């Protein structure tokens, strides 16, 4: 009906202006060059490709599992970009935080804490690939 929720991974029109808004956003915030814009094509605007399998049919449980894959499909693209996920942090987090206003405005903190929480854990499994990690730093 109104397509409008209390949080944006609540309804499927609230989720898709929470995927654009992101991605504007974070681009907009830290860098994301053209070349990390390019993972949006599997991730941000993708996930509206999965709820073409609900068939027109979503729902605040069902969000709730996708919803969190969008932060960690959106964290793997900018925690991959620049190994300092101090930017990404901001860059994400500063996404999600103006989609929340822009969406249904909810508190960005509580998502994004989550998100951020999880960014900087990207990093430490990046680390792996430069090389083996160490005892002592």
């Amino acid at each position: 009906g109104m397509g409008q929720a209390n949080t944006p991974w609540s309804s499927k029109a609230n989720a898709d202006a929470f995927i654009n808004s992101f991605i504007s956003a974070a681009s907009n915030t830290g860098s994301f060059s053209q070349d990390q814009m390019e993972n949006m094509s599997l991730i941000g605007n993708t996930l509206m490709a999965a709820m073409d399998n609900m068939g027109g049919r979503i729902t605040p449980s069902k969000l709730q599992a996708l919803d969190m894959a969008f932060a960690s499909s959106v964290a793997q693209i900018a925690a991959s970009q620049g190994g300092d996920l101090g930017v990404t942090t901001n860059a994400i987090a500063d996404a999600l935080t103006s989609a929340f206003y822009q969406t249904t405005g909810v508190v960005n903190s509580r998502f994004i804490s989550e998100i951020r929480s999880l960014i900087g854990m990207f990093a430490q499994a990046s680390a792996n690939d430069v090389y083996a990690s160490a005892g002592s730093g």
